[PDB]
DNA sequence: TAACCGCCAAGGGGATTACTCCCTAGTCTCCAGGCACGTGTTTTTTTTTTTTTTTTTTTTTTTTTTTTTCCTTTTTTTTTTTTTTTT
């Protein structure tokens, strides 16, 4: 489960990196919550169990 | 201290003259090795076919039967409608 959580933290960060620099090229901020997708750790964890 | 010079003495052999003789210069005449020409048979090069090991590819993995579980996409870009602001 610690393998687990470092794939789907790997995700969630490179997804997070992608949402802010897709909204960080505009010149505009971002949101946090908006940032964070909750469904991929909750997904994952959920399919390999 | 003996080179050198002067003086004297002795002898040895190269130069000279003559006689001889014998070996080569010259001239035919026969014939045979020396040389010009042709070429070879080994030597190197090139192909040719095989050999031998390595590497890669491909195919295979006894049969029959009965229950669950999860999934049978998903984000990402483009479009299209809606709403708000301005003159």
């Amino acid at each position: 489960l610690a393998f687990l959580f470092r794939g789907l933290f790997k995700n969630l960060m490179k997804e997070v990196r992608m949402y802010t620099q897709k909204f960080i090229d505009r010149g505009k901020d971002f949101n946090l919550e908006l940032a964070i997708k909750t469904n991929i750790i909750t997904d994952g964890l959920r399919y390999s169990l």
